[PDB]
This record gives structure tokens, sequence and C-alpha cells, in this order.
């Protein structure tokens, strides 16, 4: 959670921190997966981050995106309080719990 | 005041921020210049920082170091309130207002 310090010759010091560009395709609710892919799909996370920890980041981003329009989600049958503390799963294109270029976000594990 | 973003191939992103290791030799008050060189002489500053802005950083570090012992500085004739808003000068080994490996901190400009 802190950058790496690299020292060179003439007392010059650079701090380097690594990240990976993660784009999330949402499979939470088919009727709003489109707007979730537009408004809260781009993420930049440290290489050392755990997927179970990155889950809470995407989770808060989902609720923070949907809270201003919660009253429009009630006629769709979506209760944010149910979503606000539900379990969020992320996995790579092959259904593995590893960070990757493209990932899926679903309420259910990646099938088999 | 923000790091530089560098993108590589497989969606890997690194943030790089540069600094220079500055060690200050104090010429403020001969009787306490020793302890100032021991307790608040090491600094790490961005390459783009201005010296007049780095002056306020060293200034607050001086007062923050001396405030717990202000009552010991009164018999020495040092008033921190006078120091707390005095003018601080920094210059390189050749008396230039440029950041360098080694710098001097004095209440007076670098002579000629
Ligand atoms: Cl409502
Ligand atoms: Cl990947
Ligand atoms: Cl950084
Ligand atoms: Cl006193
Ligand atoms: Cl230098």
């Amino acid at each position: 959670g802190a950058p790496t310090k690299v020292t060179f010759g003439d007392d010059t010091v650079i701090e380097v921190q690594g990240y990976k560009s993660v784009n999330i395709t949402f499979e939470l609710d088919e009727r709003i997966d489109k707007v979730l892919n537009e408004k809260c799909s781009a993420y930049t996370v440290e290489l050392g981050t755990e997927v179970n920890e990155f889950a809470c980041v995407v989770a808060d981003a989902v609720i923070k995106t949907l809270q201003p329009v919660s009253e429009l989600l009630t006629p769709l049958g979506i209760d944010l309080d149910e979503w606000s503390m539900a379990t969020y799963y992320l996995f790579d294109e092959s259904g593995e719990f590893k960070l990757a270029s493209h990932m899926y976000c679903s309420f259910y594990p990646p099938d088999e």
C-alpha cells in the first residue's frame, strides 16, 4: 500500500507504484448491467491487491452509482439495501479468482 | 504535485514521482545549528518544487523541532515567535537559489 523507492546517482530518488487497468463487465442485473458498464467499470488497482479486497471497491462503486437513482430501481424490483451488503464475486475471463485485463462481476460464482 | 502515469503493453500502469535528496546545513544560530543538523536536516522534495516553497517546509520543520524545547531556548536568547514568522533563505553550495545535493539555511542572503 506504499510505493517503492529507487535511488540513483546524484541524490535523485523516484517513487514507483504499479497498477493494472481492470475493466469490469457486470452480470449483476441484466436490466441495468448496461449502465453499470458505462458509469463504474474502469478501475486501476495495485498489483498486490487481493481480489476479495478489490470486491469491496467495486461493491461501493456500484452502490455509489445507483444510490442517486434508487427510487427508479424500486419499480424494477431492485433494493439497494439488499445490494448494499450482498456478496460480490469477480473472476477473470476463464472463471479464476485472479486479477486480469477483463473481469466479470456477478452475484454467483463462475459456474463450474 | 501529482505523479506521472506510464502505460505499457498488457494493461499495466505504473505511477512515477521524482524527488531529490536534500541535506540542509543550518547557519541560523551557531549555538543550536548542531541539533538542527541532526533532527531536521534530511528532506525529500519533488523536482518541480520551488525554493521559496521549500523554504516554508524547512521553516515549519525548524519550529516543530524547537517548540518542545522552547523554554530551553529562552535563556539562550532565542524567541520562537520571532523565528516562527521570520524569513528563511536556502541556497546551494555556490550561493544560488537552486535545489542541490547540499544546501545552506540562513536568515541572511548568501553574501554577494
Ligand atoms: Cl422509493
Ligand atoms: Cl491479464
Ligand atoms: Cl507514486
Ligand atoms: Cl519560558
Ligand atoms: Cl545537485
